[PDB]
């Protein structure tokens, strides 16, 4: 036997069956930031936990982190065990597992003067 898995990430399953061995829900924890005058949101060193099933895609959990916090639903980049995750990709996909941890982190880019 190989005795010692090779990679996260390499041999990851399809949507389909990952369904089959995480039957959910996964409870995730958001690691929140503590900046007082860094920014114009909600953020006090703590933690935002939310048992959800794996349905939709990640937008699902930036929807909520901005329902609570003033941290809008976008600018918030979720890396997930160090993987750049988006609303775009889906839970599911990923693979991810239960109690699994979101850190949050600011985004990087130019920065859109208007839109």
């Amino acid at each position: 036997g190989s005795s010692g898995s090779s990679g996260t990430e390499d041999s990851l399953m399809p949507e389909e069956e990952f369904l089959r061995r995480n039957k959910g829900p996964v409870s995730i924890k958001v690691q929140v930031p503590n900046m007082q005058d860094k920014t114009e949101w909600k953020l006090n060193g703590q933690g935002l936990v939310f048992t959800l099933p794996l349905t939709d895609q990640v937008s699902v959990i930036k929807v909520k982190i901005h329902e609570a916090t003033g941290m809008p639903a976008g600018k918030q980049k979720l890396q997930y065990e160090g993987i750049f995750i988006k609303d775009s990709n889906s839970l599911a996909y990923y693979n991810m597992a239960s109690g699994a941890v979101i850190h949050l982190a600011l985004k990087e880019r130019s920065g859109p003067s208007s839109g």
